[PDB]
């Protein structure tokens, strides 16, 4: 039956001729155009299967999303990872170490109650570290990732970090950092040629450094409580973790090693604390950007919340336009355009096409949230793609950030929360302001790659009464 209809490869550099030179998602959509919806591109001897639009990437993910539910590697983070822990695990490894992951927040929050406190909680400390700036210049980078990342670290760390405490800034600025490597030039180029350039210096090597920091800090942890772990009484990810492993003093097929904590704990503490908080920060940038959304927004988490207590989970649900300001700037924000690397496990007929066993699969999810099909006027700021002509929240088919299928986030539960609680909570004590006029604010990534980074912009949160 054959692949997806796709450029001619040369051999080695594959369509490293037909590529765009801005990038994969730029070279991705161009190839769209000329060869459809669902086409096979060569990135070097590697045939992978691009899937853009709406329709296109549920066919997949969604209704044979058996077929479908295969990891990939990625060149940079390969190295540190090498198939282990839950994020690039595969196969039984994968389903058990999602099936522990998943239920192991659950048992410490994500049944979101004593996670919401922990939010809420945050917030409250947030609102009080931003008050005391007076509203003066900052860079909101370093301080909205302290606050995503404390609410993993309350689950995966038990314990949470003073936005001062040193060793704590250093974990995170190596977050922001690697992020910015990953989804910088020379990784996707790194993507293409790892087998050459892997002896050489370049990016790709800060990024394995990088990680392997907070790798050390991750084993140092895992001793600190190795050595205090009570059974009665776990306190955290890692002692049910260090549980299980005890539970299995003699199976060597467990897929519980040294290996999968160092490495799970790493995907769940890197993934947690990062987008979810890259997404925060694209957004009030739009927040400045579009003003007259901003009083709006305000307008409901008055007309709603008040000014009493604290933005609750339940109120998301009585404030239908913050909803889809929410949404949308999750929609145009696209932290992860191209998705993380599928493969599919059995031989998969889809579309007429035949796609051999273990062949990747690259879910174009920015093709998603852009696709004019499923959104008027995709290329803006809209919160009205989500809003029927009532003003409720509307669902909307070619909205995935956090993807589909049986590999699906698991962060999409917390991140949700965690943004809207955020979202509100910063805009019910502070109004946003900026010496850059809503006219010349630049939404353009300052890096566009694996991750969408946003540029970094001076912002002040201005207290109210
Ligand atoms: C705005 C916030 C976030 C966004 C947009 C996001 C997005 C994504 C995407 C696109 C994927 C892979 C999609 C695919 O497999 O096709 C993913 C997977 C994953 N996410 Fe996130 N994520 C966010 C936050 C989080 C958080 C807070 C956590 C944990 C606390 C987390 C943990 C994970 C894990 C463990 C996976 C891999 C699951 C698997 O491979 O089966 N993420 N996320
Ligand atoms: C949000 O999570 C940014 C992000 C996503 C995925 C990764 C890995 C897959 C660990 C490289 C890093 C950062």
């Amino acid at each position: 039956g054959k692949l997806p209809p796709g450029p001619s490869p040369l051999p080695v550099l594959g369509n490293l001729l037909q590529m765009d030179r801005k990038g994969l998602l730029r070279s991705f959509l161009r190839l769209r155009e000329k060869y459809g919806d669902v086409f096979t591109v060569y990135l070097g001897s590697r045939p992978v299967v691009v899937l853009c639009g709406t329709d296109a990437i549920r066919e997949a993910l969604v209704d044979q999303a058996e077929a479908f539910s295969g990891r990939g590697k990625i060149a940079v983070v390969d190295p540190i990872f090498q198939g282990y822990g839950v994020i690039f695990a595969n196969g039984e490894r994968w389903r058990a170490l999602r099936r522990f992951s998943l239920a192991t927040m659950r048992d410490f929050g994500m049944g979101k109650r004593s996670v919401e406190e922990r939010i809420q909680e945050e917030a409250r400390c947030l609102v009080e570290e931003l008050r005391k700036s007076k509203g003066a210049l900052l860079d909101n980078t370093l301080l909205f990732h302290s606050i995503t990342s404390n609410i993993i670290c309350s689950i995966v760390f038990g314990k949470r970090f003073d936005y001062k405490d040193p060793v704590f800034l250093r974990l995170l600025d190596l977050f922001f950092q690697s992020f910015s490597l990953i989804s910088s030039f020379s990784s996707q180029v790194f993507e293409l040629f790892s087998g050459f350039l892997k002896y050489f210096p370049g990016t790709h090597r800060q990024i394995y450094r990088n990680l392997q920091e907070i790798n050390t800090f991750i084993g140092q942890s895992v001793e600190k409580h190795r050595a205090t772990l009570d059974p009665s009484n776990p306190r955290d990810f890692i002692d049910v973790y260090l549980l299980r492993m005890e539970k299995d003093k003699s199976d060597p097929s467990s897929e519980f090693h040294h290996q999968n904590l160092i490495l799970t704990v790493l995907s769940l503490f890197f993934a947690g604390t990062e987008t979810t908080s890259t997404t925060l920060r694209y957004g009030f940038l739009l927040m400045l950007k579009y003003p007259h959304v901003t009083e709006r927004v305000q307008k409901e988490i008055e007309q709603v919340i008040g000014s009493h207590r604290p933005p609750a989970l339940d109120d998301r649900a009585k404030m239908p336009y913050t909803d889809a300001v929410i949404h949308e700037i999750q929609r145009l924000g696209d932290l992860i355009p191209f998705g993380v690397p599928h493969t599919v496990t059995k031989d998969t007929q889809f579309r007429g096409y035949v796609i051999p066993k273990n062949t990747e699969v690259f879910p174009v999810l920015s093709s998603a949230l852009h696709d004019p099909r499923y959104f008027e006027t995709p290329n803006t700021f809209n919160p009205g793609h989500f809003l029927d002509a009532n003003g409720a929240l509307k669902r909307n088919e070619g909205f995935m950030p956090f993807s589909l299928g049986k590999r699906i986030c698991l962060g999409e539960g917390i991140a949700r929360t965690e943004l809207f609680l955020f979202f509100t909570t910063i805009l019910q004590n502070f109004s946003i302001a900026s010496p850059v006029p809503p006219e010349d604010i630049d939404l353009t990534p300052r890096e566009s790659g694996v991750g969408n980074v946003p540029p970094s912009y001076q912002i002040r949160f201005l207290a109210r009464h």
